[PDB]
């Protein structure tokens, strides 16, 4: 909720880059530096009361007071078909990455059904950190 | 919550990159940093009363206060039918990172059917370094 | 919560880096760091009553104060049907990282059915560092 960065290739303070046929002759860095963070978040102070029916008295009567009905879900549900007669198939690979007709399915639930949830709650995904190399 | 970062290459806080084909003579580097981080989240006070029915007296009567009613789910349902009369498959694959076909499926579920949950949850995920290297 | 990071390559605090044909000569580094972290998180003060039916008196009748009815879950339930009369396959593969028709499945069920949960949860996942180097 506060620092979230994707960064594509270097993360730094202070940072020096000196490449490629260069010449760097007696200097005089000097830094004096003060970084001080002080993160104080989400503190919270909650004071709730949660009820259904409070203080029914004398002769009263109460019928379906929360009634979630009937519930369906079908989240993740595809067909892919396919009717060929004849098929041929030629890869000639070479320092590639391929993928052919993979499946990648990533689901989280994280507070489903339920009743009177408190506090906090996080959910954090981040993957296929894929690569090839050649020389 | 507070730093979540995906970086691609490298991270630092002081960082020093000298490379290719460069000359570094008689510099004086002189550092002073004071880096302090003082977190403090999360911190709460709760005081929660959850009651369904809470002083209920004189001859009364209840009936089907909280019903949740039929539920369902189908979450992953999917169908990949291949019906193929004739298939002739030619790969020549070289330094490559092939996938066919896979089923990659994750599936995470925190704090499923309940009630009165408190407190912290949490679900992270992060997968799949894959990698190829050739020469 | 706080420091979740997915890094690339290399992470440090204070890094050097040289390489490549490169000349460094009679430098003079002086580092003074000072670098503290105090974390205090997730320090809850929690106060909670939770009753479903508190003080009934007096010749009263309750009936189905709580009821989560008929439920049902299909998670992960997927068909891969194959019909083929004549399939012939060809895989001349070289230094590379092949996968046909597996199936990876990852299912983490924290909380499930439950009532009344008090404290803290957490998932944590990270799978697969496949790797293929070739000289």
């Amino acid at each position: 909720s506060i620092d979230v960065k994707y960064i594509g290739v270097k993360s730094a303070y202070v940072s020096y880059d000196v490449q490629k046929r260069t010449i760097y002759l007696n200097i005089t860095n000097t830094l004096n530096i003060t970084n001080n963070n002080y993160y104080s978040v989400e503190v919270e102070n909650i004071t709730a009361q949660v009820q259904f029916s409070k203080t029914v008295i004398g002769k009263a009567r109460l019928n379906n007071i929360t009634i979630i009905g009937p519930l369906d879900m079908k989240q993740i549900d595809y067909t892919v078909p396919t009717v060929i007669a004849e098929e041929m198939s030629y890869m000639y690979d070479f320092c590639t990455l391929i993928s052919i007709k993979v499946h990648n399915i990533v689901l989280m639930m994280q507070v489903t059904v339920t009743t009177t949830y408190f506090g906090h709650s996080e959910q954090i995904s981040q993957e296929r950190y894929q690569y090839v190399d050649c020389g």
